């Protein structure tokens, strides 16, 4: 997991608007979101990983040691069970809840963290280049 260690900012965010309409978000929220560039930070303590994604609605901070499934509430506010494991390299996460689940597979494409959003036939692709 040492690749991801490091700051990043949000570079370009391909079908936001389409992956927040699938989900259910309101015009305001879903508008502001896409204008706002949030810097996902991910550090180490010993074992426990902690993601800070620092954005202009509310700061999400998730602590995960590598195959656990935890209950995490969202920006979004809702209750989601959230499984995050690494495959060679990559955090493929999974929240779940009630019917609808999102991935959230962060992987890295020459030295940018890629965070690929897929829910109900809308993957929105966002590039982050690394600001550490």
């Amino acid at each position: 997991v040492d690749a991801f260690l490091g700051t990043w900012k949000l570079v370009d965010s391909k079908n936001f608007d389409d992956y927040m309409k699938s989900l259910g978000v309101g015009f305001a929220t879903r508008q502001v979101a896409s204008m706002t560039k949030p810097t996902t930070i991910i550090e180490k303590n010993g074992d426990i990983l902690t993601l800070k994604t620092h954005s202009t609605f509310k700061n999400t901070e998730i602590s995960f040691k590598l195959g656990v499934e935890f209950d995490e509430t969202t920006a979004d506010d809702r209750k989601v069970k959230s499984i995050v494991t690494l495959d060679g390299g990559k955090l493929v996460h999974l929240q779940k809840w009630d019917g609808q689940e999102t991935t959230l597979v962060r992987e890295l494409i020459d030295g940018k963290l890629i965070l690929t959003l897929t829910h109900g036939t809308a993957v929105c692709t966002r590039t982050y280049e690394k600001e550490a």
